[PDB]
């Protein structure tokens, strides 16, 4: 019945994204991924209807995936790399372009539980990865786009439930968010606009 | 010390404009160089003077520094991904037409990247934050009475007026709000106490 149907997922390949990849198509949703490598999608696993190879940090390459979509999913990191970095802020900054350039209003993007915290309490080891975050969720909530900053705690294996608490601009009441419940949220968003201009926790007590 | 008129550089980008808009209000009489006045805004608090053209004309420069009691300088390029000269080519233009012109007092805003170890700055970054290093040098090897302001991250939170300041060192917080990053930059207008130093502005934000 497709209100929101073409969706662009940047960061497809990874943790999150590959579930989110799978429920998506399971959904119904006709699915584009931004990809480095084309290996990194399962072979078999389920297919997007869209495959752009190419970097986010290319504008050209980032405008050809949010062409003609309905809404944008974020969920860009550096796998396990600490080390200081901006493709988050940047590849940020040119999916805002694109989604203006082209009429995509909605965007659900990813960046940490780190931004609700006092930012002196951040673990030394992961300052360099939050600052980014923090790079990235200014950019986009000055965008003026319709922004679903969602900041989760820890991303974990356990299963989708659907049962998951969302917490609107604070902290939550536990630590954890599995993979498969972070990326259901995701897609969530795109159903509602309950969530715009807000910062959303997810999290949730696996048992 | 007593200053009246000021110039500014940078006077279009975030924090120029807070700067620019706190400094009409308190009562300086301010003068900015832009490449579009259009870029500036119609309402509200304006410059009393406006000279249009850019940093890398010696000229546009020296018209701009005429008969100033002070310098802000906030420019920027972090579009830049890859070597560029264009703010430690600009502040030696301005640090020339000071002298030219007796002006004695700059307050110049680079980044707290140049208080962190180097392996902080990320890698697409590292071009402008090198720049930020020649631009300092430059008004460092000045012998000007200038004051060097290296913020954390540039927020958007509401003007306070409360952060604290941090001498030759980074602070306790990581953030610097617009709003109090300009305050700060015209305090310095009004006292001594910087010159000579680096300063790190920062504030945790309820
Ligand atoms: N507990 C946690 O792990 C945790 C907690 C809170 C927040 N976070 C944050 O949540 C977000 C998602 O985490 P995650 O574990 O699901 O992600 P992830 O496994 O790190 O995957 C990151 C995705 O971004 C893609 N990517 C990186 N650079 C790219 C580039 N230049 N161009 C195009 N794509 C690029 C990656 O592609 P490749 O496959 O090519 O590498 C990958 O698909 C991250 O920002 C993370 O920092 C994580
Ligand atoms: N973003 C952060 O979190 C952060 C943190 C620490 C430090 N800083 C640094 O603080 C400084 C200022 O902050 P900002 O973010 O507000 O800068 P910004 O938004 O990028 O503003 C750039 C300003 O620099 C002027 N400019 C650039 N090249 C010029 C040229 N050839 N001639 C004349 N003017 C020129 C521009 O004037 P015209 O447009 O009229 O040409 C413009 O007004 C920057 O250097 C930045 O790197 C930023
Ligand atoms: C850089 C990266 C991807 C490396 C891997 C780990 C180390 C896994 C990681 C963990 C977090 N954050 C959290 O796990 C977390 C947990 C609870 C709260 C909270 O209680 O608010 C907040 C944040 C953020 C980024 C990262």
């Amino acid at each position: 019945h497709m209100a929101v149907k073409k969706i662009a997922i940047f960061g497809a390949t990874g943790q999150t994204g590959l579930t989110t990849l799978a429920q998506a198509v399971q959904a119904g949703y006709e699915v584009t991924v931004l990809v480095r490598d084309s290996s990194r999608l399962p072979s078999e696993g389920p297919r997007p209807a869209h495959v752009v190879v190419g970097d986010v940090l290319q504008a050209a390459d980032v405008d050809k995936t949010v062409a003609g979509q309905d809404a944008v999913i974020v969920l860009l990191g550096t796998r396990n790399d600490l080390s200081p970095t901006t493709v988050m802020s940047e590849g940020a900054r040119n999916i805002v372009a694109a989604m203006k350039a082209h009429g995509v209003d909605k965007v659900v993007a990813c960046t940490s539980a780190f931004l609700l915290w006092d930012p002196t309490k951040v673990p030394p080891r992961l300052q360099a990865v939050t600052d980014d975050h923090i790079r990235m969720h200014k950019v986009l909530r000055e965008s003026g786009l319709k922004y679903v900053a969602v900041m989760p705690p820890h991303i974990g294996d356990q299963p989708l439930t659907g049962a998951y608490t969302v917490t609107l601009d604070g902290r939550g009441p536990s630590r954890v968010i599995s993979k498969h419940d972070l990326g259901h949220f995701m897609l969530r968003c795109l159903t509602t606009d309950e969530y715009d201009g807000h910062s959303t926790y997810p999290s949730h007590q696996y048992q």
